[PDB]
C-alpha cells in the first residue's frame, strides 16, 4: 500500500489528485482543473 497520510489539511479545501490544499476556494477551484486535462493514473468523471 506504501500509504501515507495523517490527520487533515489545516485548511478546508483540499485536491483530492496530489495531495494539495488551499485557502481560497476560487485558489482551489481553479487547481482542480488543471488535473482535468491530463490522462493520469486515476479516470474520474465516470
Ligand atoms: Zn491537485
Amino acid at each position: 500500500g506504501s500509504s501515507g497520510s495523517s490527520g487533515t489539511a489545516e485548511k478546508p479545501f483540499r485536491c483530492d489528485t496530489c495531495d494539495k490544499s488551499f485557502r481560497q476556494r476560487s485558489a482551489l477551484n481553479s487547481h482542480r482543473m488543471i488535473h482535468t486535462g491530463e490522462k493520469p493514473s486515476g479516470p474520474s468523471s465516470g
